[PDB]
């Protein structure tokens, strides 16, 4: 209790908002949040085009990303902004102190491009809101008439946070001055603070709240007689008239000419002294050096990337995947009818499962809390299960009691029947990036159970003060143990509930196997998707029907089985273990007596035919191996080494840039939207790179073949990313196999910054 208390205590503040470019929130529903926008200004409309606050990624903006970032300390962010002329540093630090988990500093830096404007008018506004019934905020208003001169001091008060101050210091920089009649009322130019109150739900659109603000001032300008006769300086007219209070809004707006700085410290009071400018430089000097000394040590880059090039790079992309660690906070969309057509028991099951979507019967619920990692700051800024199984990979090395805090915070998600919505749209914030069609959430939606994957890390490292925490669940077993003690009955639950919703139905054919019980069929599938599964538009068998088995999902099930008996067997859950050992036989008999094809020398997915029998349906890709990518396959398997066979043939899967999605000699290679059906995803490439390291390091027939695939697929995986990230600045969610192109989405960080952890190794 004491351990989870420091923990608490030590993830309570961060930059949670990977949704906006930068911004501040604590792990607490309803609190102090704040935001950044900026925008350059050279017309009287142009500000609300130019105007940035939530992530986006067009030809007007070159990148943006963390350069490093530990959630217990800080780190320091990058913004190249072609639109706005202006590159920009975005560093933050952590205090440690008080009873209210800390203080923290941030620094804004802005320096202008070689392109733009040497006298650019830029506006910088921070914003803060703070939501609860019992809470206070106050601007202390300044001495000259008409705004500040120095720096804007927010006094607060809550239950969660205690008494607090925010200060936004005055900074660095030219700011403009106006020889026009309206300084006469509004002052030459200053900094403002206009403090708000609007109902706590709508504290979040901060681009309304501070575009309703400005319009207000413009319509005083035309009401007292300012026109285009004699107008005054467009950066005046968007300088919001002064007016610091009391309320749950702060709008604190700067406008500078050329380069500037300027600093936020938020000083816990229960803390010793207030937080200072000098105090935030040190600590941000101090947070560097130990991200240095703890990569090194973490992600020690193994041959051929030894390089320093590589260690930019790798640094590049952990930073961007622990930097995407957010905290939301709020409602769902969720159908709770569990209609009878969900069920997926008939022919045609996908028209049925349709009409009662079109009930509509869906409702808001919660609220919820989650802590989690993302795949897209720009295009989905928000929790996806299967993915965080990945991105926790790298992270657990990192910090091993951080991931156990975002596992604890997925599983804490589940509700009685052993069901977490794969996607986590939580709140107002969340919803306004996803249009309504997309935001609900089916109880029979299952996802890979990825984060298995992670424990299973976890249970190796438990056999065999920032710098304490990091590891205290692996350095004290007793804490370790009662981890697991508390998760297990979740894990057994959900495995369960796998059980109970996504069953293959065997007994009902004309199906002969080892197992009556073992089949599984992922529920949600229509005609060209099965997007349960992860694998969107993967092929399986056509017509969708309720005889369908598929091998991906029995595998991850298999992947359940393994992690129970370890973590059952560390609990001693005798009966329990037992019950999985059976299981786990039936799963080795079964994937092979439903699914392994001696034709093609792989494992399929099956369905029933027109005649009611059975028939393997096969399509060479990812889904092909998946017994091998989950590690079900014995060393000396005849069937892994025919499957090393497919892993290594060009004409098939392999590619210079990596495995190939599906095959170029299936027919549906490289057809409709082509998202699993040719480009190279590195999250599958990951596991059959774990899993080749695994084969090579073994006695058996297959060690120098796997060693040899091994070799060159890490190089191959790892040199694609790594070119990418050279020419373009991005990771990408999937790489062309024909040019090696980095394509789809950017910015996807997200499972591909698996490529720090191949290139480091010693798995
Ligand atoms: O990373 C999560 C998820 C993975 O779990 C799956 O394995 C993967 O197959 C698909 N991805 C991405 C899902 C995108 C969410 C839909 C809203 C995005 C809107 C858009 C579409 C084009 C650009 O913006």
């Amino acid at each position: 209790s004491e351990i989870g208390r420091l923990n608490n205590q030590s993830l309570l503040w961060g930059p949670y908002r990977p949704n906006i470019y930068f911004g501040t929130r604590p792990r607490i529903g309803k609190s102090l949040m704040t935001g950044l926008m900026w925008g350059k200004i050279e017309s009287y409309t142009d500000f609300q085009h130019t105007v940035r606050y939530t992530c986006e990624q067009n030809e007007g903006m070159k990148g943006y990303g963390w350069d490093e970032y530990d959630p217990r300390r800080g780190g320091i962010q990058s913004i190249h902004d072609i639109q706005n002329g202006l590159d920009i540093t975005t560093s933050f630090v952590k205090i440690p102190g008080g009873a209210h988990g800390g203080s923290w500093a941030a620094r804004i830096k802005g320096t202008l491009n070689d392109d733009a404007p040497k006298d650019q008018k830029t506006i910088v506004v921070f914003y803060v809101s703070q939501e609860g019934e019992n809470s206070e905020l106050e601007a202390v208003p300044s001495e000259n008439e008409f705004g500040y001169e120095g720096d804007v001091i927010l006094k607060g008060r809550s239950e969660a946070l205690g008494n607090y101050k925010l200060v936004v210091t005055k900074g660095k920089g030219v700011i403009p001055q106006s020889d026009h009649d309206l300084s006469r009322l509004r002052g030459p130019g200053q900094t403002v603070v206009q403090s708000l109150t609007y109902p706590d739900e709508v504290l979040w659109q901060a681009k309304p709240i501070l575009f309703q603000q400005l319009k207000a001032g413009i319509d005083w300008l035309v009401e007292n007689k300012y026109d285009v006769a004699d107008p005054p300086p467009p950066w005046q007219v968007y300088l919001l008239a002064n007016k610091p209070g009391s309320g749950n809004v702060h709008i604190v707006q700067k406008v500078f000419e050329g380069d500037f700085e300027f600093d936020i410290l938020f000083s816990s009071e229960s803390a010793g002294k207030e937080v200072t400018s000098k105090d935030l430089e040190r600590e941000v000097k101090q947070a560097t050096e130990v991200f240095g000394e703890r990569f090194a040590r973490v992600f020690d880059l193994k041959a051929p990337f030894q390089g320093d090039n590589y260690k930019k790079f790798g640094k590049s992309m952990f930073s961007n995947l622990i930097g995407g660690i957010g905290y939301f906070y709020g409602h769902s969309l969720v159908d709770r009818s569990y209609a009878p057509e969900y069920d997926e028991e008939n022919e045609g099951f996908w028209e049925d499962a349709a009409e009662a979507r079109a009930r509509h019967q869906e409702a808001l619920e919660g609220p919820y809390e989650l802590f989690t990692s993302i795949p897209s700051r720009p295009f989905f800024p928000r929790g996806f299960l299967w993915d965080e199984g990945f991105h926790l990979l790298p992270i657990a090395d990192w910090d091993i009691d951080l991931a156990l805090e975002i596992i604890k915070s997925w599983y804490n998600l589940m509700d009685e029947d052993g069901w977490i919505a794969r996607e986590q749209i939580l709140g107002a914030e969340a919803r306004s990036k996803v249009p309504k069609e997309f935001q609900t959430q089916y109880p029979h939606y299952a996802n890979p159970p990825t984060l298995f994957l992670v424990l299973d890390n976890f249970v190796e490292r438990l056999r065999k003060l920032d710098e304490t925490l990091s590891t205290a669940s692996v350095d004290n077993p007793e804490v370790g143990l009662e981890y697991l003690r508390r998760l297990y009955p979740l894990l057994r639950r959900q495995f369960d509930w796998f059980r109970k919703t996504q069953a293959g139905d065997i007994k009902s054919y004309d199906r002969e196997a080892y197992s009556t019980k073992e089949a599984y069929r992922w529920r949600g599938r229509t005609v060209s998707h099965c997007l349960t599964s992860g694998l969107d538009d993967y092929p399986r068998p056509q017509p969708p029907h309720p005889g369908e088995l598929h091998v991906d999902l029995m595998s991850w099930v298999g992947v359940m089985v393994k992690s129970l008996i370890s973590i059952g067997s560390l609990l001693g859950a005798t009966e329990d273990v037992e019950f999985y050992t059976k299981v786990l036989d039936a799963i080795e008999h079964n994937l092979d007596d439903l699914h392994w094809s001696e034709k093609e020398g792989c494992y399929c997915d099956a369905t029933i035919d027109e005649f009611e029998e059975h028939k393997l349906v096969c399509h060479k890709g990812y889904i092909s191996l998946f017994p091998f990518l989950t590690g079900l396959l014995k060393p000396d398997s005849p069937k892994l080494g025919k499957l090393l066979a497919l892993i290594g043939d060009e004409s098939e899967l392999w590619s210079p840039y990596g495995l190939r999605s599906l095959s170029k000699k299936d027919e549906f290679y490289g057809t409709a939207e082509n998202y699993w059906r040719s480009p190279v995803w590195i999250n599958i490439n990951y596991l059959a790179i774990v899993q080749l390291y695994n084969i090579a390091t073994q006695d058996g027939p297959y060690k120098e073949t796997a060693r040899d695939l091994y070799t060159r697929l890490r190089k191959n995986i790892v040199e694609t990313v790594y070119r990418n990230w050279e020419e373009t600045g991005f990771a990408w969610e999937q790489y062309n196999p024909e040019t090696g192109k980095g394509q789809r989405t950017q910015h996807f960080t997200g499972w591909t910054s698996l490529v720090v952890k191949i290139m480091s190794g010693h798995h």
